[PDB]
C-alpha cells in the first residue's frame, strides 16, 4: 500500500465526470475533502487508471525535469481554480476542461504527485 497513491487518486482522479462545469468543481472539491482551506487550483484527470499508472513506465511516460514524468498520451482533465478573495468555504471554483499530457511524480511505479504548474 502507498498512501500517497491513494491520496493521489482522491486529489486528482475522477473516472467518469459528465458536465465539467463550475458546479462540478464545487461539488468534487468538497467531496474529496479539499475545501478547508480552499485549494487555489486543483486538476482532476479522467478516464482509466491503467493509463495514468502507465506514465510511471516507458509505456506512457518519459522522464521530465527533476525526477518527474511526462505522459506520452493526452488525457481529459478538469482544472478547478478558486475565485473570490477568501481561502475559506464556501469555495467557488471556475472549471477549465482540457485535453493534454500530464506531469506526475512516481514512486514504486505509482503516481504520487501531480504537477499543477502546467494548468495555471
Amino acid at each position: 500500500d502507498n498512501s500517497r497513491y491513494t491520496h493521489f487518486l482522491t486529489q486528482h482522479y475522477d473516472a467518469k465526470p459528465q458536465g465539467r462545469d463550475d458546479r462540478y468543481c464545487e461539488s468534487i472539491m468538497r467531496r474529496r475533502g479539499l475545501t478547508s482551506p480552499c485549494k487555489d487550483i486543483n486538476t482532476f484527470i479522467h478516464g482509466n487508471k491503467r493509463s495514468i499508472k502507465a506514465i510511471c513506465e516507458n509505456k506512457n511516460g518519459n522522464p521530465h525535469r527533476e525526477n518527474l514524468r511526462i505522459s506520452k498520451s493526452s488525457f481529459q482533465v478538469t482544472s478547478c481554480k478558486l475565485h473570490g478573495g477568501s481561502p475559506w468555504p464556501p469555495c467557488q471554483y471556475r472549471a477549465t476542461a482540457g485535453f493534454r499530457n500530464v506531469v506526475v511524480a512516481c514512486e514504486n511505479g505509482l503516481p504520487v504527485h501531480l504537477d499543477q504548474s502546467i494548468f495555471r
